[PDB]
C-alpha cells in the first residue's frame, strides 16, 4: 500500500484496468448513441406578482384543456421488438414514422390493472391499413373510420413505411395531464416581472412546440373570456339553464327506478355512444367559442366541422347498430344513454359555470404573448459528455476497487524476502517453466535447469560437514513442486559425475516411477515389508543417470513401514554406495512420515509454491519439523514467476 | 476482528446472515405486498392571506358538515378473519366488497367504552341479506328498511358476493370527524397566492375522491354564506326595527340595499378544479421498506455475529496456548465417527494426527527419568480417554510393549470401551485384595495391555497414595516399553497430582474451543505447585476449518 508498487501492480493489471473502463466507456457510448433525444422549448408571456399564475397554468383546467384539443391522450410508438430498436433506427438515418388520428375509441376495457387497452397498427400502404387488438385484425383506410366490435378509429395521413407496428394506447385523462405536467415547466426569472417563460420537454420537436403553443393561446383565450365575459350573455344562458338540464337528469333517474323496480354488445355500443355524445357536445361548446375568437377558413374551425362529421358518422353508425338488437335491451339502452347523457352535460355545465366565473375574479388586463414556441434544435438530454466521462470515472473507480481487493485477495508468498524475515535460509528461487522425460535433460538450458545448478552449488556448499550425504526434501504441500525439484536436481547432481540415489519415500501417493518409467513391482514399500532384497529395489533412469528407487505398492500402514529398522539399514548401505541420496517425503501439515525420514537425514530442506502456501505453512512445517527433532536447513521457493525472478537467459 | 477476519466469519457463517437477510426482506416484501394501498387526491382552492383558510377549513364545522353529508359516521369494512386476510384476498385479484347505507339507526348501547354498537351484515344474496348484532340475525332485503328491536337498518346497492361478512360500526360524529382531519391536509406553495393544495388520504379510491369534493363544496358554500352573514344581520333587524316615513323609505331603500348585499355575497374562494385521485397508491411505499428491511437484516446480522464473537473464551488455536509458554504437542482434528479409531479406520485423519503426536512424543520422551507417561484432561468431555486409548493403539502397532493404566478411580470407563473382566481392576489392586497379574488385560484391537480401574472405592486419593501404586510402576516400567496413565482433572480433585510425582512426563488434554486459557493454565501452576513439571498441551478436538491436517492419498 504504497505509490511506488501501487504504479507497479497497475502496470501490472492494464490489461485489467483499461478492459473494463473500456468496456464502461463502450457501454456509455452505446446508451448516449442509444438514448432516445429530449428536446426543450421555451415560450416567453408577458403580463403586467405571476405567483399565481405559475400554479394556475400547472392547473388541471388550462393543461386538461390542451390535451382535450390536441388529443394528446391517444399515444403512439413506432414498435421495436429491442430496447434499442429506436436509438439505432434513427442512426441509419431512418425517418421516423408517425400518423394521425383524429378518433380513436378502444373497446374500452379500462381494466383496474390494464386501465390502458392497447392495439398495434400494421401498416399496409399509405392509404389502407390493419389493426390488431388481440388478433382479431381489422382491415382499414384512411377517411373512412372502422367503427367495429365497440372499436372506432380514424386515423389519417399515415406515414409512408408499409409493414410497420404502431403501437396505440388511449391512456386517460388523468394520466395524459400528469406525464404532461411532469414535462411542463414554468418560471419568472424576475421574481416579480411580468416574464413568464414556460418551458416543455419532449422528444418529438414539433410535437412539443405545437403543444406549448396550446397551452399559451389557452392560457390568452381564458384571460380574453374576462375582458368578454363580463356583458356577455352566455353567463345568465348558464345560469338557468342548469337547472332544466338537472331537472330532466333527475326525471331520467327516476325513470331508471321505475324501470330497474346484461349483453354484452349492449354495453359496448352504450359506453361508445355516451363518449361521441360528451364529445359532440364538447365540440359545439368549442365551435361556440373558435367562431367569434377566430375564422371559419381557420383551419381550427375546419378540424372541428371535420371530426364532429367524423363523430357524427360514428354516431349514426352505433345507432344502425342499437336499431339491429332486441327490444328488450334497446329500451333500456335508451333509458341508460338519457340519463348518463345527463350527467355528462350537467358535469360539462358545471365545469362551464365555473371556469366562466374565473373571468370574473381576474384581475389581470392584457396577457400579451411575445414570442411563440420554438425548439431549440440542440437536444438537452441525453446529455452528450455528460456521462461519458461518468462512465471513464466509473470503470476507473471499480477498477481500483477491484485491483485492489484482488490484492488484500491473495495471501501467498510473494517473495523469499517474507521467509527470510522469519528467519529461512531460502536456498533457491526456481522460476516457472513453459514446458516426460526430465527437464534436465530434456532442455538442458531451460532458466528452471539453470537455477537448479545455482541451488546445485549453493547445497554443495551447505551439504558439507554435514552427518552424512543424506539429503530429505520435503514439500510444503502437494502440488508444491517437491519432486519436479528434487528429480531435476538430482539429474543436475549426476551430470556431474556423482553417484546419486533417488527415493522417493512418499508411500502416500508418490508418482515418481509413473514419470522415470518403472518396473512397478518391488518399490520401496515392498523392500520395508521385507518382501524385497536391497539390490532387487534400485534402478536405472536412462535419462538423467541416477539410481531410483519408486515407492511400489501404496501399503495400508505407511508410518508404521517407515519406523522398520530397514529404512535405517537401506540409509547406511547407501549412503556408503551413493555420493548423494535424495528422499522424498510427504508434506508434514498432512502426515508424520517426513518427520519419520528426518530422523537420518543430514540435511533436511522445503519446498514451497511461490504464491500457493503461505508464510503460515511454511512457518509451523518447520517447527512440527523442530519438534520432531528435526533441524530444517531451509526453505526452496518454486514455480516463482519471471516477472518475480531475477533469472534471464544468458547466452 | 480483521477485515480479512471479518469476511472470514462471514463467509463461514454465510448460512446464518444470509438466512435472517433473507427472512427479514420476506417479512418486508410481504409486508409490502399485503399493507392496504392508500391513495392520495388533490384539489387546487383559489382566493385573493390564506391563514386563515388553513385553519378554518380542518375546523369541526367544516369537516363535519361532510360528515352529515355522505353519512361517513357509518363505517363498513369486509370482513376477513387473519389480520392480512383483505391483503392476500387483493393479491387474489378478487374484487374487493362494498355496500351502501343510507341510513343506519343502531339499537344505540353507545356505551363509555364500547360507543361503538359494533354489528355484522351476512350477505345472503343481490337482493336480500342477514344482519347478527348479538346472534340475532335479522334477514332484511335492499329498499325496505329494517326497523326491529330499536335497529333502523336502510341498505341498498349490496354487492354481489354473497355469504361475506361487513362490519358495521356507528362510531360517533367526533370519531368520524378527526380520522377524516387525521388524514386530510393543507398547503400554500406560495406563501401569500390564493392556491391552496387540499389532500386526503384514504384507501377507497372513489371515495375519497367524492369525500374532498364534498369538502370543497362545504367550504365554497361557507363562504358563500359567510361574507352574507354580516349583512343578514344588519337586514335582520332591520326587519326587527321597522315601525318618520321619510326616514322610513330611507330604512326602506338600505333594506333593498342589504338584500342585494346578502343575495349577492360571492366568496372569494375558488374551485380550480375538483378533487381526482392518483391511481398511484402513496403508501404503502415499496422499494423503500424492501431496502429498510434489507438493511435491517444486515445491521442485526452483524450485531449478533459481533455478539457471538464476543460470547465465546474457549482456546481458537494452538497460538494461544504458546504464547502463555504451553508447548502444544498435538493438535487432534475431530473426527466423524466401539472398537479404537486407530484399528476401525486406521486413515482417519484423527489418526494420524495421534501418530504425529507419537512422533513428538517419543523425541520428546527420551532422557526422561523413566518410560511412565502421564495424560491428563483438563476437564471431563475432554476427550483424554480418546487420546489415551488410541495413543496406546498407534504405539503398540509400532511393536512396543504398551501398558494402559485407567487410573480415574473416580469415574474411569475405559473397561467400558475395550471389553472387560470387570472384576480384579486397579482399585481391587491398591486395596490389597488382588495381585499384579490378575488385573492387566489384553485388548486384542489395540494390541497392548490394559488396567482398568475396577470397582469404584470410597477413597480414591488416600487408596493412591498407598505404596504398592509404586511397586506397580515401577514392576510395569521393567516389563513394559511404555506406561500411559489416564488421570482425573488436577481442577476437580488431586489425583493427577499424586500419581505425577512417578511419572516421566505429563501432558494436558484440552478440547478446542470448551477448555478455556485460564484452565490450562490453572491447572499447570497447580501442578507445579504439587512438584509435577507439566511437559506440555496436547489440544483435542480442533475443526477441521481450523486443524491443518488434511486427507492424503
Amino acid at each position: 500500500i504504497d505509490l511506488g508498487r501501487v504504479i507497479g501492480e497497475l502496470i501490472d493489471h492494464r490489461k485489467l484496468i483499461i478492459s473494463i473502463t473500456s468496456v464502461f466507456t463502450l457501454f456509455a457510448i452505446l446508451y448516449a448513441l442509444l438514448a432516445t433525444p429530449i428536446y426543450e422549448t421555451d415560450a416567453l408571456i408577458q403580463i403586467e406578482q405571476s405567483a399565481p399564475e405559475t400554479a394556475l397554468l400547472q392547473s388541471r383546467m388550462i393543461l386538461g384543456k390542451t390535451i382535450d384539443d390536441l388529443n394528446l391522450q391517444i399515444q403512439i410508438e413506432q414498435k421495436y421488438f429491442p430496447v434499442i430498436g429506436r436509438g439505432l433506427a434513427r442512426l441509419m438515418g431512418e425517418k421516423p414514422g408517425n400518423i394521425d388520428i383524429t378518433r380513436l375509441y378502444l373497446p374500452d376495457s379500462d381494466d383496474i390493472s390494464n386501465n390502458t387497452p392497447s392495439i398495434i397498427l400494421t401498416v399496409k400502404d399509405k392509404e389502407n391499413y390493419s389493426i390488431n387488438s388481440d388478433g382479431i385484425q381489422l382491415n382499414g383506410v384512411v377517411g373512412t373510420l372502422l367503427n367495429e366490435k365497440g372499436i372506432s378509429l380514424l386515423v389519417n395521413e399515415i406515414d409512408a413505411k408499409p409493414g410497420d407496428q404502431f403501437v396505440i394506447t388511449q391512456l386517460p385523462r388523468l394520466k395524459a395531464i400528469s406525464d404532461l405536467l411532469k414535462s411542463f415547466s414554468v418560471a419568472d426569472l424576475g421574481k416579480d416581472t411580468g416574464m413568464l417563460t414556460l418551458t416543455l420537454t419532449g422528444d418529438n420537436p414539433k410535437r412539443i412546440s405545437h403543444i406549448l403553443d396550446s397551452i399559451s393561446q389557452n392560457y390568452l383565450a381564458q384571460n380574453i373570456a374576462r375582458q368578454a365575459a363580463q356583458d356577455a350573455k352566455s353567463l345568465e344562458f348558464l345560469n338557468q339553464q342548469l337547472p332544466k338540464v338537472r331537472a330532466e337528469l333527475d326525471s331520467a333517474e327516476d325513470k331508471l327506478n321505475a324501470y330497474r323496480k346484461l349483453n354484452m354488445e349492449a354495453k359496448s355500443v352504450l359506453d361508445q355512444i355516451v363518449n361521441v355524445d360528451n364529445q359532440l357536445n364538447e365540440l359545439t361548446f368549442r365551435e361556440a367559442e373558435v367562431s367569434q375568437l377566430y375564422t371559419k377558413e381557420h383551419p381550427t374551425y375546419k378540424a372541428l366541422m371535420e371530426k364532429r362529421q367524423t363523430l357524427q358518422e360514428e354516431k349514426s353508425k352505433l345507432n344502425k347498430r342499437v336499431s339491429s338488437m332486441p327490444s328488450t335491451q334497446q329500451e333500456v339502452l335508451r333509458l341508460s344513454r338519457d340519463v348518463e347523457s345527463g350527467r355528462a352535460v350537467y358535469l360539462q355545465l358545471l365545469n362551464r359555470q365555473q371556469e366562466l366565473n374565473i373571468a370574473k375574479s381576474s384581475a389581470i388586463g392584457n396577457v400579451r404573448i411575445i414570442d411563440n414556441a420554438v425548439t431549440d434544435p440542440n437536444p438537452v438530454r441525453p446529455k452528450k459528455t455528460i456521462i461519458i466521462v461518468i462512465g471513464v470515472v466509473l470503470g476507473l473507480i471499480v477498477s481500483v476497487v477491484l485491483v485492489l481487493f484482488q490484492v488484500f485477495l491473495r495471501r501467498g508468498i510473494e517473495s523469499p524476502e517474507q521467509l527470510e524475515e522469519i528467519g529461512i535460509n531460502v536456498y533457491a528461487s526456481i522460476p516457472i517453466s513453459e514446458w516426460d522425460t526430465l527437464l534436465a535433460v530434456g532442455n538442458p538450458a531451460d532458466l528452471a535447469v539453470e537455477a537448479i545448478r545455482g541451488l546445485r552449488t549453493s547445497l554443495h556448499f551447505a551439504m558439507m560437514e554435514a552427518k552424512n550425504n543424506v539429503l530429505m526434501i520435503s514439500g510444503a504441500s502437494p502440488s508444491a513442486g517437491m519432486t519436479f525439484i528434487s528429480s531435476n536436481l538430482a539429474a543436475t547432481i549426476a551430470i556431474t559425475g556423482k553417484k546419486v540415489l533417488f527415493i522417493d519415500a512418499d508411500l502416500r501417493k508418490g508418482y515418481a516411477h509413473k514419470m522415470f518409467g518403472h518396473k512397478n513391482d518391488k518399490g520401496l514399500s515392498e523392500f520395508l515389508s521385507g518382501q524385497a532384497a536391497a539390490e532387487m529395489i534400485i534402478d536405472k533412469v536412462e535419462g538423467g543417470g541416477f539410481d531410483y528407487i519408486g515407492r511400489g505398492q501404496i501399503p495400508p500402514n505407511p508410518a508404521e513401514l517407515l519406523m522398520h529398522p530397514r529404512f535405517e539399514q537401506l540409509l547406511n548401505w547407501a549412503s556408503q554406495n551413493y555420493d548423494l541420496i535424495i528422499i522424498d517425503t510427504p508434506p508434514i501439515l498432512a502426515v508424520t512420515d517426513a518427520a519419520i525420514i528426518g530422523r537420518y537425514a543430514g540435511t533436511c530442506l522445503l519446498v514451497a509454491r511461490f504464491e500457493k502456501n503461505t508464510v503460515k505453512e511454511i512457518d509451523v512445517s518447520m517447527k512440527r519439523f523442530e519438534q520432531s527433532g528435526v533441524v530444517v536447513k531451509g526453505c526452496i521457493l518454486n514455480g516463482v514467476v519471471k516477472k518475480a525472478s531475477s533469472y534471464y537467459r544468458y547466452g
